């Protein structure tokens, strides 16, 4: 019996394609000569934003530039400074990226009718979530609980946020819970948490596509991109992979049998 | 691979036979004119002390008698009142019951040599543990971390405290941890938390015998009560049972395969 589902936020319940952080991540590196790609900017998506900045400076290709430019590799000063700007730019647009993804609300309402708790973990800080959650609620979305990396010792890939969700929801064991995410870090989080782990494809950070891009992309080109994402989720621990949240119910039924 | 081991306190690491509260639970019920057996007083051993008193007033036999004497079932005021008496008495003699069991420290140090994290959960309140922890640490025992029901939403059999241990000890998944306990509620905590659950017999609250009673007893009767406890632990989820802590190491190595 699955008693609770723990949802990721960006790329899973709100912000289709997880675009809020994408342009900001590139902006803070561009202003210094390092032109990171969208694909690199998306690789560590899901972890705490500051950890994400660090992960980017860690990547060989990104560290390669920086060193050759500033004549030295990134230091804790360079990370903290860019993250600082990340926040200033992020906070101004953040209210715009809290729109519940297309069919998530109906799935949430469906899970509640059945008495399934609605938990959630995040890559955003608490300060960011006061904005995201308030704005999302205005738009019709508010989970039963919400834990940010600020509430536990560390964010993803660690299962700490998931454990806190369980405590406050009163659900045990962990296998009585499903974790639904859209990034590679969400999958590692679910598995490290010992919970049934699901990956959403459309609207995910891993696809990196906007709604319009999905609706207008060549059908074959899309599927090709969908399988790449599905395979990525699988290689990274996903027990299940769903194209949209509309299949969540099916995964739940499968698990219970 | 087992990365950490969580131990119960009274009856597992310290206070052989778990006698510290036994006569207290008995004293507070006898005062009200409702006598309770040692077996009854021990059945819910492990739960947060206050929860333990509520569990006693919950037991059909005890509830029946109270209804006979007072013409009503125990009130929250009664439980609250009894618990106030439980503390006043328990505190005065707590220090005397916080001494490590014969050969536990040996296994403990042997585990630390193998790079193993040592966590702990309890039924004693934080305030209560301050006394036990300080005194226990004076006699050679001090785990890497300790959690009480005051730290989480509820104590045993809930797995909350264990998750806290997991968070703070940076270990995951839960099955990379072993829960070592001596009560039924300890077995339930381990299983509820998704970890390797092991019950210790000699010195457990489930045995209820002191060291002298164990040695001064016939080898037929001892191997009779040990089998009762062993069967109790197992029927309650224990994966493995050990007569003494010196068998833990083997259980681990067994699990590694
Ligand atoms: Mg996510
Ligand atoms: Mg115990």
């Amino acid at each position: 019996k699955i008693e609770a589902v723990i949802f990721a936020w960006a790329g899973t319940t709100v912000d289709y394609g997880c675009f809020a952080p994408l342009e900001v991540f590139m902006e803070i590196f561009h202003k210094r000569g390092v032109a990171i790609t969208a694909e690199e900017a998306r690789k560590p998506m899901g972890l705490l934003k500051i950890d994400h900045v660090r992960a980017l400076t860690e990547m060989p290709r990104i560290a390669s530039e920086w060193n050759r430019v500033f004549r030295q590799l990134p230091t804790e000063a360079d990370i903290q400074e860019m993250y600082e700007e990340f926040e200033e730019i992020l906070f101004a647009i953040l209210p715009r990226y809290a729109s519940p993804i297309n069919g998530v609300k109906e799935v949430i309402a469906s899970l509640r009718e059945r008495g399934i708790k609605i938990g959630s973990t995040t890559g955003y800080t608490r300060e960011m979530m006061d904005i995201v959650a308030k704005e999302a609620a205005l738009q019709g979305y508010k989970p039963d609980f919400l834990v940010t990396p600020d509430d536990v010792p560390a964010g993803r890939p660690y299962p700490w946020m998931c454990y806190k969700n369980a405590m406050e929801l009163g659900v045990y064991p962990m296998n009585h819970m499903i974790k639904v995410g859209d990034t590679v870090s969400d999958m590692k989080e679910g598995r490290n948490a010992g919970m049934w782990t699901v990956g959403v494809i459309l609207g995910s950070s891993e696809l990196g596509l906007t709604e319009e891009e999905v609706e207008n992309m060549d059908s074959v080109e899309l599927r090709e991109k969908i399988e790449v994402v599905r395979n990525r989720f699988v290689e990274n621990g996903a027990h299940f992979t769903i194209e949209t949240m509309q299949e969540l119910e099916s995964v739940m039924e499968h698990i219970e049998k």
